[PDB]
């Protein structure tokens, strides 16, 4: 078995290996890299995004979100106040305010110490989940906006034809914003490319082990667990690195800089922070190697998950059975 440890592996693959997306997955998954949960890609050196970002302050950031939290500093939720609408040339304004900005740091590490010790006594605003793309149209290779899309996978491995679409998100993010323990949609892959700026430490579970981290949630979240049985769904929970080695729970971490792709494989957990004023975008996408994962993904009914519309068809052919009771959820 490839990669048995499931250590986070990072690929550079060849202008030539970036022409196929769907075929190099496939090749990273060979050498055992969904069994980290989670891979860095390095882009050949030939390839480019879009020319420049010179040109980005004008994007609106509709509903950017202050992400408050509560409880400990290694076990806490976050919930997020809506503040009113800026451009990205005024949130970067505000990253880089005294308020808001970087602290003085070595390394990494010592940044990740500071962000574990005091992330509860700030609120970070995050403008997350932009409907858009900043890849440029002439970009051809891992152009996110230009996937194969997970209706057309799901018909062409089941035969079945649905209504839905599949569009990429950017994330515009300040130090200390922070990405909540969870999987995707459907326990669906996703992909994310940090188009500019600070780094974003992740975390993440291997597949295998995720029921671990769940049964850990349920003892530290124990009234949230109550009320459903999804509540990672809600994606609110964060616990820090130490507390998941005291309590046994298997992880890795790494850090992705700008110019950097990631990818999140089915069922694989996964957390995190932004070091400074950047800029992300990630989409869900599908293989053949998933539709088990959707068949078998849990979901919250309790009425907190609230996501897209998509993601009906999804629940209705994979789930029948659920399908009743998750959309009274929905509705
Ligand atoms: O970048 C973020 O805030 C969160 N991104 C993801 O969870 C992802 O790409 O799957
Ligand atoms: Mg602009
Ligand atoms: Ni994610
Ligand atoms: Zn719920």
């Amino acid at each position: 078995a490839q990669n048995p440890n499931c250590n986070i592996m990072i690929f550079h693959p060849t202008k030539e290996e970036f022409n196929d997306f769907d075929k190099y997955i496939a090749y990273m998954e060979s050498q055992g890299a969904h069994r980290a949960g989670l891979a860095k890609i390095i882009p050949p050196k030939e390839w480019k995004a879009r020319e420049t970002y010179d040109n980005i302050s004008e994007i609106l950031i509709a509903t950017p979100l202050q992400q408050v939290a509560s409880g400990r500093a290694g076990v806490f939720t976050q919930y997020h106040k809506k503040k009113k609408a800026m451009t990205v040339g005024e949130y970067r304004h505000l990253a880089n305010s005294k308020k808001y900005q970087t602290p003085p740091h070595q390394n990494f590490e010592d940044l990740e110490r500071k962000y574990w010790k005091n992330r509860i006594y700030n609120s970070p605003i995050y403008g997350a989940d932009i409907s858009g793309s900043l890849f440029d149209e002439n970009t051809k290779q891992w152009n996110l906006g230009h996937l194969g899309t997970i209706q057309d996978l799901l018909e062409k491995e089941c035969g079945v034809v649905i209504e839905g679409v599949n569009t990429p998100y950017l994330y515009f993010g300040m130090w200390k914003t922070t990405f909540a323990w969870h999987t995707e949609d459907m326990d669906l892959y996703s992909i994310n490319y940090l188009h500019l700026g600070e780094p974003k430490t992740w975390y993440v579970v291997p597949p295998e082990h995720g029921q671990r981290l769940e049964r850990l949630a349920r003892e530290l979240f124990p009234g949230s667990s109550r009320g459903c049985g999804a509540f990672l769904r809600h994606k609110v929970a964060l616990i820090s690195p130490t507390v998941l080695k005291e309590n046994g729970i298997p992880f890795n971490r790494i850090t992705q800089e700008a110019g950097e792709f990631m990818v999140t494989f089915p069922y694989g957990y996964h957390a995190g922070f932004n070091h400074g004023f950047n800029c992300a975008e990630a989409i869900n996408f599908a293989t053949p190697r998933w539709i088990d994962y959707g068949k078998m993904a849990s979901q919250c009914s309790c009425g907190e998950a609230r996501v897209t519309f998509s993601m009906d068809a999804f629940v209705r052919i994979l789930q029948p059975e659920r399908y009743d009771l998750w959309k009274r959820g929905q509705d």
